């Protein structure tokens, strides 16, 4: 029954806790998060973004939208090089900006079945991994921008929700 939190919500700054065991409940969070992500046409989503404060990320960067990746307790064990591309975020609707990142990452994680696995990534996946793990640390891509640009984005989003609740 998930919707995405939007900047400047303080719940987006919560540091996620490790998942302890991959239970059917965790599997259900995973499934729901993938449905949300596809419906919002995203290529990644962190649990923190739907107010679930546990280290779960889902990603699909494929143009055919059928190559899902599930990352439970992901950890970047090595970063190499520098790169960056234009990023957006379902939690920052309407904003896009170049973010400096590592070019390559080595990532360890559990899959949807609790199997630990390790992989290297570059290009869009490396970027999306970094972006999504930032969320689990309470960081948003607008944190890499200038204050004036970030403040404008914040003010525009606050306006949108000013009559809520
Ligand atoms: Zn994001």
């Amino acid at each position: 029954v998930l919707q995405v939190l939007t900047f400047p919500d303080d719940r987006l700054r919560t540091v996620a806790k490790p998942v302890e065991q991959v239970t059917p409940e965790i599997q259900q969070i995973v499934d729901d998060m993938l449905e949300t992500m596809y419906a919002e046409e995203g290529i990644g989503l962190a649990a923190t973004q739907v107010d679930i404060h546990q280290r779960i990320v889902v990603i699909d960067i494929s143009e055919t939208r059928d190559q899902p990746m599930v990352l439970i307790n992901p950890e970047i064990i090595e970063k190499r090089g520098e790169d960056g591309i234009e990023e957006g975020c379902l939690s920052v609707p309407g904003a896009r900006a170049l973010v400096p990142r590592a070019a390559e990452v080595t990532v360890k994680a559990l899959d949807r079945n609790g199997q630990e696995y390790q992989f290297d990534a570059d290009d869009l996946l490396a970027i999306c991994v970094q972006h999504e793990l930032d969320h689990l640390a309470g960081k948003l891509f607008v944190d890499y921008l200038s204050p004036l640009k970030r403040n404008r984005i914040k003010e525009k989003l606050e306006k949108i929700k000013r009559f809520n609740e």
